[PDB]
């Protein structure tokens, strides 16, 4: 029963972005173009994610702890997520 006993470490990363990128992008429910904790937390949560788990992933984006990130910081997010994705998709699965 070789194959793989446990891992999916890298794969998971792809699933997160793939699931987070679309969900949000294809979400702009309140067409606000901003990222309020409520929307993020709630949106991601239903994706099989817990309430606390998202805290660590999100907090990493708090610059001044002002708890407010508009299109200003949003660019950095998409930008950073885009590069990491490209490097990952390389071996995992094509895309570009």
């Amino acid at each position: 029963g070789g194959l793989v006993p446990r891992g999916s470490h890298m794969a998971s990363k792809r699933d997160k972005i793939a699931d987070i990128q679309e969900a949000l992008a294809h979400a702009d429910a309140n067409a606000d173009q901003h990222l309020d904790f409520d929307e993020w937390r709630q949106e991601l949560k239903c994706r099989g994610h817990a309430d606390a788990d998202i805290e660590a992933v999100f907090a990493k984006y708090d610059v001044d702890g002002d708890r407010v990130l508009d299109a200003e910081e949003q660019m950095k997010m998409a930008h950073d997520l885009e590069g990491q994705k490209s490097d990952l998709n390389n071996q995992l699965a094509e895309l570009e």
